[PDB]
């Protein structure tokens, strides 16, 4: 009989506005969760409960350490979380949890378990069952009958039950009458003792490229609050040839700022007149903004020089990008 | 015989392995299919200079709108050949600038140059011409990979695929197969009467993405001077962290007369916002894309309207860009 | 789809015919009803009241016959004036045939009739039974579409346009030639799908009686003899599952066999064996009638409906190509 | 899917069997291609077209035609680097499936393709499907019989024409595509099919009396009884969901009767996707067809019945993955 740890961090799934104790009170009135087929599980309600829209990077740290404390005593882990920033959390955990040897599944609901038509019970029951019977040792996100690689996800449909997507990678598992493991290529996986990397606050900016954007945007970030800049450029990584704009980017990099180029498109791979690259900009391949932002928080929090970080951002560390 | 005007503004479609004047036309001359008796007559106007759409500025939308105006009375339909990177921005801008449109305007292009192997250029162009002449829809539309989309509902969603564009919150208007079929997609508000083409003038607009760890400094920066409007790409149905400092900065922006509009950073979905942001003067952008919102702002800010009037208009369905 | 009033508490009638949803480890009388009594979500104030009529015996939908469609239609008629809507709990295997049959049998339908069920028993782990039934009841009470519909996996489909397309998925059903009528997410949204023909007045049930119908699949190597076989004795109609837009071998032997069949008064209907598409019509000269974009489910039940009426062959042939209940797209 | 070398100029053989692609409103197709510059670019492989006489609408095809095509491939196997079979769309999936079983030790690509609209008509997809097929055959030489359509390469014996009016006419319901084309040609991580070694061997496929029974409400035992009349060495049952049928006593008896007579009865799902999982039917001699398409099952039976195998061996082989047509447990 497997034993699963459930971290109830907050989110829509437990709301009525969140209220302490009602999530558990609800599960108690649902016998399906105590079936002989179901693994044993324990729920830890966080204090305070948070709407995921209020999440800060330090909150990823709290969750990572919570998993670390409970690691040896459980066979799997399920993180109940609000949907708004669930993809950011899943992504962060993938980098912070090195040599993960047990499944960590993040899930939640579009409708609170307290409201009618809720998807909370079904996503939670499935995450528990999957973590116990179809364990994949990576940080994953389960939603609407599919298990996705955490650092490949993004909330793509705000109003649908199929809220999340994995644009550049097929899901890892699908649920129907039976649970099927897909032939999705395993991510680089380290074996050995679990290593949990702590992170510290890091000022990062996210610039979206659009017709009429001026160099002032970049110049502003160069003010004082910035160690990295993420650019959401067009298609496979293009931006206007505006010389003034390019010069600001070059100056940003000369000051040790890590500038990464991503595509603003839902799916696609950046493939960079090689101006941007000449301006010191690093290509982020097919990484999501969610994975790039968290990857930066992770790398910037270590004792790595600017050039090492720039090189690591283009490498596949946890399966967040497709090489060459 | 219908007669179609083709504005060749530039883009991948006519490039070589870099853009070159006359190549596109020289290639089509060697393709008999285009002159078959079943095809409408068409004329190609090559722009000078040809542009990579990534270099497009709002004034370029104006040049195209005025070009359509000049040729309006002499053709039955219009096809705009354009680069894919910002095609959705141009399609969206034209929808607002061309009021009382009584002939079809179809924007299209290709992911691969007509000069390169496996090009989708000839097929997208052939289809746009045939559709404009035989299945006219009096709206600015975008044709790509056998589907015609409402222009101000499109976004480039797949950087590397032939199905590069999507219309996340609205079904296509028409689909091509053995037969061309018009879908039961509800028509957009459509004015009848003489064509009206509204010119636009440069407008400084900022686009801020909400993410864990974002600080009030960013908003404060745009307050510096380079901004008449600010677009927020918020979580899910329009949520953001409730950091008092961040919130106060947004409030000051609105007090200064800056139009702040809230959109979802998700591919699909509708914004629905106590209600902090709303109390901070932020306006809900419903299910509008960033492409439609940015161009709608350029359109409205260019007319002589009070900040009050602009704020109300942004949430109104002017050309079918949002669902009331 | 109309957005009905939620002012008063609705009363929905549930015809529990059997199916996976109420099984366990095999059907057990009373099991489903007890499970629902134990699930709080079904008894909230925002939910309509409902009454369950358990059929005896409960049936695996794979054992259903046209007689069973008749029984269900009569059950609906018997309770029509006493309830605000009807949900038919059914096995998935032939759910689409039942939904299609009811669309033709029920005339002047002024209340919703929604067929639903589940891929996994309401008991068993990971069941989709609770949600499909919960949604069906809620929709029946709040989005009163006056047609026979099928609800599954957050979508409401026009009954006579559906087919079970994915045997192992929770998204078991599809409506290949028509968009869904309604989709459920954080909010319940209606699609502007065009309306089906509607009558007026009290509900009328068009009964059916046994009709021998053959379903021949066209494949490489099939010959005229193969067809002559169906002309054995159990056939008043023949459904042809042809290639693409309605093509079949054009050799004279095969075509003469079809012409002889029609000369004997047999109604021969041409459909596409493809998941989606419309038949476009050779075969026509042989008396074959085009079935446009109808599903085999809709065509089979439409024939049972028409052949059971006192109509001459010519009238039935004409009616088969006409849109009677929204099962096909006219030119 | 292997990313082959582009070092030398490949030579691809094109078997023009007929179909919509070359139709008008003989020689027409070949002249059309000569007039299309794209097909003669230096980045393209050289190709030779063999026009069949007469050309055929794929709806008139029989098993003898699959044999004709197989013999044509064997005849030119050593002289070309790849093979593209131009074919009508209506039965393209049956031909691709048949060839997969017939061609043992296939060490070169064989790609079946065509178009929904004639090359002579405007809006045709013929040019792109053929150009892509030739390019894939020369640069991504997967050693299987595949089907190319609408920017995707599918395993032949896993395909079915699913959309009669769309350009995305074909689907592979139970298996992902092998390749997808966009700005770049991407290969999917699809498990390989069983492969032999040595010179190509063509197994004969001859006409075989096989009945295709669709299970539906009201179907009588007479149907099964009628098939047991003569045109039956095998019977394919298109059953409900994961393989269910009426528990009719007379029905089950006629079935057990068929298997007693040496008839191979295979159970498939009538659904677009899914896997059969039968129990009455099993105890009646019915063999489970897993997740095979009707197209793969029909041709697999033609293949096995045409070989030197007894009934017991054929029944066992039907549930085994011979060429990648089904997923093992
Ligand atoms: N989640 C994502 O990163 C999607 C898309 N690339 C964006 O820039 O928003
Ligand atoms: N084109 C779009 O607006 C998609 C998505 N809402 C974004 O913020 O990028
Ligand atoms: N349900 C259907 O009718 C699908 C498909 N046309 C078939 O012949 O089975
Ligand atoms: N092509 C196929 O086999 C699809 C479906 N299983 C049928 O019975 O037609």
């Amino acid at each position: 009989k497997k034993s699963i740890y459930v971290a109830y961090t907050g989110g829509t799934i437990g709301m009525q506005i969140p209220v302490s104790g009602h999530l558990q009170r609800q599960l108690a009135l649902m016998p399906e969760f105590h079936r002989p087929e179901m693994p044993d599980f324990t729920i830890h309600e966080y204090t305070p409960l948070m709407d995921s829209s209020d999440m800060t990077p330090e909150d990823w740290q709290h969750i990572a350490e919570d998993i670390k404390a409970h690691y040896d005593d459980y066979d799997g882990f399920v993180i109940l979380h609000g949907t708004d920033t669930m993809a950011y959390t899943a992504s962060a955990l993938s980098f912070m949890l090195e040599n993960l040897g047990k499944p960590v599944i993040v899930t939640g609901s579009q409708i609170p378990l307290a409201e009618l038509r809720s998807d909370g019970q079904i996503n939670l029951l499935n995450a528990l069952y999957v973590a116990a019977n179809y364990p994949i040792n990576e940080v994953t996100l389960f939603f609407n009958n599919r298990l996705y690689r955490g650092n490949r996800t993004a909330k793509a449909h705000a109003d649908g039950f199929d809220a999340f997507a994995s644009p550049n990678l097929p899901p890892l598992l699908e649920a129907g009458i039976h649970i099927r493991r897909l032939n999705t290529p395993p991510a680089p996986h380290g074996e050995g003792e679990l290593i949990v990397h702590p992170i510290t606050p890091q000022p990062i900016g996210v610039v979206t490229i659009y017709p009429g954007i001026s160099a002032d945007v970049v110049r502003n970030f160069l003010r004082q609050p910035v160690k990295a800049l993420i650019l959401r450029s067009y298609g496979v990584g293009n931006a206007p040839q505006n010389k003034a704009f390019l010069q600001e980017l070059q100056e940003a990099s000369d000051r040790g700022i890590v500038v990464v180029n991503l595509t603003q498109c839902m799916s696609g791979k950046v493939n960079m007149g090689n101006a941007l690259a000449h301006a010191g900009v690093i290509g982020g391949a097919d990484m999501t903004v969610e994975a790039t932002l968290t990857k930066l928080h992770y790398l910037l929090s270590q004792e790595l020089d600017t050039e090492t970080i720039r090189k690591a951002m283009s490498q596949n560390l946890r399966g967040e990008l497709t090489p060459d």
